[PDB]
């Protein structure tokens, strides 16, 4: 199950970086809609953390060794972080969360694919559930942004 | 008691159509304010459904036969429905909810008058409670829309 | 594109809206021994039906679709037929209507599952699978009440 | 005076109604016991609510509520019979319906008198209780295969 | 007879509820705001015993008193007309009197069911007697007195 | 006091002052029964604030403009305030609360009549509910004080 | 205290078999009343399981070794099991539960007497509590079946 | 305001007026973001009332006599009230709330300083806790206004 | 669906025996770690009971006849039971739970495969969910025992 | 009921000292298992305090005068106390709790017997309930220690 | 942190005695007001016990050894205990509670001062929080008794 | 680090790294005690994250710009991360948590010190509350490890 293990660990790194990006958005946010979207980032972060732990502990359950240092997370994630900036607009912050979420949905589709191909149905379901929820968020964030989900 | 029964049945039809219209607004909404107004439609729908069930079971209690098919709801409602359209602005969507709620408040006043006249105080009270909260919603929606309630 | 996955989701929106109306009718027009139990049971079924409806509609939206959202659309697209409310229907005839509504929904959900499986829409596939599971369980229980096997 | 009187009438009738419901609850036998036995508890609790609220309204209005079994029995227009296990479920439910029809008519009377005297507070207490009792009458009659026939 | 004492209790608990309700309603004087809702706790507890003991009697094949006529004729408690001029201390003194009668009745219930080998019924009277006696201590304590069981 | 708007706004002022009086009682109370009456004042104050907000927002809903400054509250209220005094007995504090509540119930009656006369049943219902509870409190308070409610 | 130990272990076997029988009734039930009685079986099963664990752990506490395999349960129980059959009427199902419960109350009576005579008052109480509730159930079950409890 | 007692009483007056100002904003608010900011005012008001009560009770506890009439509040407070106005923008509404909060945070700093100087550590902590939370609100409000907290 | 039905019924038998074994472990456990592992056994039992009822009622739902007697469970189960023994160490006790869980996870895989081939996706999901949770427990139990999960 | 009274009072003093010993164990505990047993001592302590207050209040109810000073507790208790010592192992700490419990269970038996002889049935059930729970704890502590309960 | 450690331990002793005195007041109380003040002694005892555990565990944390036997409590406490006496009036009982509380607040001031001088700010805040609450209780008790707090 | 803002950011970095190490301990833990200590890591991580968020917020509130990327956390933190290793004993894992907490306690003392010196009492409080709880955890972890807290 080497490829299911590799994608789980990929998600551990990516989700760790995604959490950090969401926390940055939470902190640096400024503009009309702050009061709604600032605590909304805690909800997204909590949900991201749930996926992270579950996917890491599935990796552990399968005999793997999850990345578990900030260096491992940062080096292995395909997500890129920039310095915090208070002058990013609300719309831009929401569009970055959408970018991250589209990335995660694509990653989860890959985890779904590989786990299916390896016959790892438990892992497959974990990815599917995460994908479901993330794609729903993309619809909502896009809607706020006056756009179709464009999945 | 023939008219109290009639107006309660009218309310069953109109509430069923108002539910559907609220559901459309909930689903087709796009633009800034989505994250607050999308779940708000669920609260409004649940409140509408509560009136619908209480007025219908009052009608039953009084010996009446509630409308209970979509054809009945559609044909007897004075509310008109259009196809859902994502390009309707948030402010236009809220304007639509306000016009539905104005209609309902007026319908509930007719219900109050009719049942008051017949001495059906229980029905009278159903209408008064429903009118009270709908009018408060009208104030709030109009305030969001930068307007006086204009009841 | 997921053309048929989207189509079956919207089919479900239509049928669930009509299913909801039928369960409400049963709820209101019910008379006979067993009323005190089956009348609020209809509220539980309605709420579950409403849950699938909202979730299937919002999956369709998520996918770039446009859900049916008027009574006219629900009526004309649903395969479920409605009749006028009638208080002289027996309890066991009411429960039998509910069973036939549920058999239809279970079959629709099966169609949703197969169609989404084939197009590789696994999220949609799981929504249908969960809904089918529950509907089929209620069929067992309703049928038991009616002194019958589930006969899926 | 009349609002006060009808409040006290309800105190007595609701006390006897509670007794009858408790009897139905205890002596019930037959298919449907397991649903209807605890149902009598919900009805009793609701009846006790009206009883205390109407009695306390009477106190608030300067009255003196009936507060002995003797007063309840001889002021109430509801008749009690000895407990009897032979009564069918449908008959037990029919007896509850009959008691509820009485309470609903009495609450209408309370509504009328209080409306005439301008005691809108008492007026609402009667309306709220009546609404709920009539709803029960529908459900009870439905179980019995019947229209509410208010 | 366990069955007889259970039915006596049904009658007396019915009358005791009426008396507590009377105290709840007619109470006036300093302490009303604490003692008025306290009567609700007592009545709820009294009604708990009433139902428990009645349905034990049904369980044993008995026929509980289920009419005010039966309650009033069989009960050994007496009722008087409600009176707003009764003092807070008098009202509470009346509550103690009722509770003392109840505990003694539950004592009799305990003895009789014990002699009869009916341990379930026995246990019902024991739990009830325990709480009533605790209440007697507290009421008496408020009244400046020892419980004097 | 020609109309419902007027009496609602009167309530707004009187309830504000009633709130302030109850707080005074709560703070300056001394003597046997403090442990029970002190927190009871909190209950009364929260109930009062409840009416205050309901009535103000009914007035807003009707298109009026609620008093919303202390000057407005204090000048338009017909209740009189005095300096906090620790040497007022418990019985005196309770008597003063009774006085406030008697005033409030009377005002709510005037509110009921004015709304009844102009067919504003929503407002009418608001006054009726508030009057019911206030009158119940007078009974209980009077009972503590060894008195009939004497409405 | 060998008798109390012996009866606690009997009850362990019998409660285990009683649970199985209730679970069969739960599964195989068909007919009007199913919707009430099917979940009612869960309540009974939970209560039986509470007795089982309590009685078992009292036996452990006393220095005994409770029956703890299906073979021990099945061979030591005096209750007899039959193949699940869907065609049994609801009435027959409830009659069967009554038979089981009568057996248990009688067993609990034996437990009460045996424990009383050894002066094991804790075991005594355990049987008394269990017996009280089972006899209450016999009444209700017999009431549904149109009969007196006939204890 | 030379001592802990004096600043605590100054706090009582200012908090009373702050409360009235927040209620005005709550009532008179119109514009996009109403549905979020209107109930937010209730949260602020409840927090404010919590400080009002604790500081007043602390004063009582220290042997002082709290201001407890509208006249005392309005005269002693350094906050100015103006007539309610429905044509104030949300941005303007939130800017006023910010002005009030900066005033309270400054007053709480004074109470902190004075109490530390007196060695009244209990009073000191009350001012510190209240200041902490108010400064946090300033950050959030400012961020909604697209600005740094600028304490 | 003959094979799905067969494997569901196998699960009913095996889960019934597994519950019995877990209960033995719960009862007979001695050694350091009791206070933790004794209630943990209750958790595992509740979970095992949940699969048992759900798999049995999926079988009923599919037109099957679940095993529903202790004799059917003992004879159909591939799990073997032995007399309770206080002298088994905690390590031995947890190792035994691990063996049981590995057995169940493998039966659930069989269940998953057979339902997959037959196109019974509802049953397939029931096995997959049960398998996931059991594998997770095997990881934790194994971790307690100082080992990799070694699925 | 002189001896019933006496033994209740013995229990007040002994439960007082037992509470103190358990608090010492709670505080001075060191070693593997701390994280479980440290909070467990709080559960035991709360349970011990429950019996203490219950038995004291029963004594008061019977016309007695509970020991209510530490002098009285110390002099009357048969339990002995020593200075806290962090160097005691976890296993000896738990053996010490067991000895306290064996004592209390013996005392509760004495209370049972005495109250039984005087026909104080209420006091009798109080000791029985308490004895049942303590003996259960003895089984559990003993199991942790790898021992039979040896009552 | 010698002085901080010493004063924490003095609190352990005095708080242990305070709890005993309150329990005495709880049990022996008689007179009008019993029904309010009897349960109020529970609230006080719970709060006292919370300080006792916190201060003891702060001392353990700091490397000290808490008093943990009744002899240590009784010999180290400055609080004096007398035999329970039902003839003490309610107002005398409350007066005794006031005196204990006055003693505890002064002890907590000493605690504050000593920890502040030593730079043990964690211990410092512990004393401050406890002091705040005790002084509030003093105001309330004094109020009941018709007096100023007179801190 | 030379002001409160500087130490707040240092805390953001260190808490981020502390969270990562705790998550590693949580994941890679094997040994007797796993079932207790694995979820206890979750409690420590929630708490650490509470500090991270409020310290970051406080920095934002003060006009600062928190580290908000993994690169920034990793490079600014003085904690070192090593690759996850299943072979580390439970006791070694616990000792690692203790080392981390000792570091955080020292950091928080530095934060307390710096903020006190600047007169930033709000920040000071934040650090003091955090230090308190971490030191208590150090006591408990050390107790598990059979050691004095050795602060
Ligand atoms: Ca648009
Ligand atoms: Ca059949
Ligand atoms: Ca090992
Ligand atoms: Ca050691
Ligand atoms: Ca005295
Ligand atoms: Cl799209
Ligand atoms: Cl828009
Ligand atoms: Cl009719
Ligand atoms: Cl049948
Ligand atoms: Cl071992
Ligand atoms: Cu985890
Ligand atoms: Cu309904
Ligand atoms: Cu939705
Ligand atoms: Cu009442
Ligand atoms: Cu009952
Ligand atoms: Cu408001
Ligand atoms: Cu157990
Ligand atoms: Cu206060
Ligand atoms: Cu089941
Ligand atoms: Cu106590
Ligand atoms: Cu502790
Ligand atoms: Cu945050």
């Amino acid at each position: 199950l080497a490829d299911s293990k590799a994608v789980l660990n990929q998600a551990v790194a990516d989700l760790s970086v995604a959490h950090s990006i969401l926390h940055q958005v939470h902190w640096y946010m400024r503009g009309r809609g702050f009061m709604i979207w600032h605590p909304k980032m805690d909800e997204y972060m909590e949900e991201i953390d749930g996926y992270l732990d579950e996917m890491s502990e599935r990796l552990i359950t399968l005999g793997g060794a999850p990345f578990s240092t900030l260096k491992e997370f940062s080096e292995n994630s395909q997500l890129k972080e920039v310095l915090g900036d208070y002058n990013v607009t609300i719309e831009e912050q929401l569009a970055r969360v959408v970018e991250v979420f589209r990335y995660l949905a694509a990653l989860f589709q890959k985890g779904f694919d590989v786990s299916d191909e390896e016959g790892d149905s438990v892992t497959n379901d974990i990815f599917n559930v995460a994908k479901a929820s993330i794609e729903k968020h993309i619809w909502m964030l896009q809607a706020e942004l006056g756009q179709a989900p464009k999945l």
